[PDB]
């Protein structure tokens, strides 16, 4: 049904890709994680390689106003290196110097335009915005899963401006969609879902829909706790939302007529603090010292999860254990990165905290799909229409 770029003919057009270069950034603005510009690289290589001019589109973070923090010029030099192509870069979005080195672009040649999101209509899906941006092309690709959930102007109000045979998916697009897809419709069977991450309400919808889908559920990470609070554990100091227990008791409740396998943490690793330099105990999940929180899985955990998973032939994760950023709190997300990727699962990561300990843990090889767009692939997952999809069918 989604219109794929193979089915367009764009040989020696200029088109222009919707690319996601929203890569994390330290302080002095180097790129500290560049996965996302080289997955984009198939189908800007295959334009060029049908003789076409590339304008390529991203935003990067979530700009409040215009200011170099924002701007794209490192993921301009990186995406030279790795392509070893060369690239203008536009100081502007649709102003005067984009709309001039769009026109001036010649065969071969790559514009980068600056942040999309320098522009205020990106995020409301403004049509002058779109129309604007569709005036400097002939073909639009669209190859950004990571806002494919939002209606905006560079994935949404855009595609109003090309008929069927002058818009499509890229090859990235397409796999995010096939990957997610097949989690909700026929997945190889036993199907295990590993959520985790620190918030229930982030995963709320996705477990309600997975529910009726799944043979075992995992749930790890500082979300365990509202569910071991629902059950009537004391969980000491850890995050609760409070609000949410009667949505976790229910989950639980549908879990078990539905005959899914639910796992909870039975242990967890405590501590006074959520820090690196405070005293740490493996503790059972009924024995969360008073005034103490749980800050990972424990091994008691770590092992009986890996038991869950063993028989596994689909296995999607999204959430870390534990607060993973502090490597004494880390050890339960690496050993099942460790875990999921060494076993026989088609293997599906999504969150970008997740991928981010599959990459510490060095799993990210053996994984078979990382989605690169946080958000995006658990509002498929939830069983929404993307509206960025939506906007490229058939
Ligand atoms: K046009
Ligand atoms: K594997």
């Amino acid at each position: 049904d989604i219109i794929s770029i193979k089915d367009i003919d764009l040989a020696k057009k200029k088109v222009f890709i919707r690319c996601d270069f929203n890569v994390p950034q330290d302080d002095f603005l180097n790129i500290t994680d560049d996965r996302r510009i080289r997955s984009a690289i198939p189908t800007i290589r295959y334009c060029l390689d049908n003789g076409c001019s590339v304008i390529l589109a991203s935003h990067l973070g979530r700009p409040k106003e215009i200011s170099s923090k924002y701007s794209l010029e490192p993921v301009a030099k990186r995406l030279a290196r790795l392509l070893d192509k060369e690239i203008v870069m536009a100081k502007d979005v649709i102003g005067e110097d984009a709309k001039t080195k769009a026109m001036n672009l010649k065969a071969g040649e790559i514009l980068l335009l600056e942040n999309l999101r320098f522009e205020k209509g990106e995020t409301k899906n403004d049509e002058n915005l779109a129309k604007e941006l569709a005036s400097m092309v002939q073909v639009y690709i669209n190859d950004a899963f990571g806002v494919c959930h939002r209606a905006h102007s560079s994935v949404e109000a855009i595609t109003k401006f090309f008929d069927e045979k002058h818009k499509g998916a890229g090859f990235l697009l397409q796999k995010e969609i096939d990957f997610a897809s097949n989690l909700i419709k026929h997945p190889a069977r036993p199907f295990v879902a590993v959520v985790g991450g620190s918030k229930v309400s982030g995963k709320l919808q996705a477990l309600t829909n997975l529910l009726p889908k799944v043979d075992k559920l995992i749930i790890g990470g500082g979300m365990a706790f509202t569910f071991l609070k629902a059950l009537g554990y004391d969980i000491g100091n850890s995050l609760l939302e409070e609000e949410l227990l009667e949505e976790a008791n229910k989950i639980l409740t549908k879990g078990k007529n539905l005959g899914v396998k639910i796992y909870l943490p039975v242990d967890v690793v405590a501590a006074p603090a959520c820090s690196q330099d405070v005293p740490m105990k493996f503790v059972p999940a009924q024995e969360i010292p008073n005034g103490w929180m749980g800050l990972d899985i424990g091994p008691a955990s770590v092992r009986l999860f890996k038991e869950v998973i063993s028989d596994a032939q689909t296995i999607w994760w999204n959430g870390p254990m534990g607060v993973f950023e502090i490597d004494k709190f880390s050890k339960g997300s690496i050993k099942m990165s460790h875990y999921i990727s060494e076993g026989h699962a088609t293997s599906v990561v999504g969150g970008g905290d997740t991928a981010d300990v599959v990459a510490r843990a060095g799993d990210a090889d053996e994984m078979t799909f990382i989605s690169t767009g946080g958000g995006a692939s658990l509002e498929l997952i939830e069983g929404k229409e993307l509206p960025g999809v939506k906007a490229l069918r058939s």
